[PDB]
């Protein structure tokens, strides 16, 4: 029982053979992932948005009460504030006020990919970085933001008074794996797990991920 399974010989080939290939492997939920798109999973790629987005869904079907946006999410609230993302909840189906929690994956300058985590619950927000410098301007700007998003979709009955903090990770060993560790705090946050996992786990998600597209997981 760890969060992320080893695949077993015939998934793993699956994977091998579709990175090989180097076509469409899914159109579900509207995403569509190519091979294009699959080989960001390859070892020492830079993991791009549509496989982020992937993993968000998959994580919001996958976790009771929980909302996971996708990377375009922080983007348009942080450049349009709360009226560019206005519908955005209501689009889940849901109530903010019915949530444990929203998952909101930051891409910082078209490459650093770090985590935004709010927690309804324990009334917090969380920036979690795997390539964290210690809190800094973007981060808190981020915290800022994700308050507002609480205070104004709630009609502001909530957020106003959740605790902004840098909850600490797991620290990436090179600089490229930014997005499978936001994958993994994703992953074990939604499990309301420790973020103690090491980078032998994180190698074993991009399998994890592929083999979650190849087996068309969002149903």
């Amino acid at each position: 029982g760890s969060l992320v399974p080893e695949l077993n010989e015939k998934d793993d080939d699956q994977v091998q053979k579709a990175l090989a290939s180097r076509t469409q492997l899914m159109n579900r939920d509207n995403i569509e992932i190519t091979v294009r798109d699959f080989k960001t999973l390859a070892p020492r790629r830079w993991l791009n948005d549509t496989i982020i987005e992937f993993f968000m869904k998959y994580i919001e079907k996958s976790t009771p009460n929980t909302v996971a946006f996708n990377s375009f999410f922080y983007t348009n609230l942080s450049e349009r504030g709360y009226q560019g993302v206005r519908r955005w909840m209501k689009r889940k189906k849901t109530q903010i006020d019915k949530l444990d929690k929203i998952f909101t994956p930051i891409n910082l300058n078209q490459s650093h990919w770090a985590l935004g985590i709010i927690d309804l619950k324990k009334k917090t927000i969380g920036y979690v970085d795997s390539l964290s410098n210690g809190p800094n301007a973007m981060s808190f700007a981020i915290l800022t933001d994700l308050q507002k998003y609480v205070m104004e979709e709630s009609k502001h009955t909530i957020g106003e008074d959740f605790d902004l903090i840098h909850l600490d990770c797991p620290q990436q060993p090179n600089g490229y794996d930014c997005g499978i560790y936001v994958c993994m705090n994703t992953l074990y946050g939604s499990a309301d797990a420790p973020l103690d996992f090491d980078y032998k786990d994180a190698i074993r998600m991009r399998r994890f991920i592929a083999h979650l597209i190849l087996t068309d997981a969002l149903k």
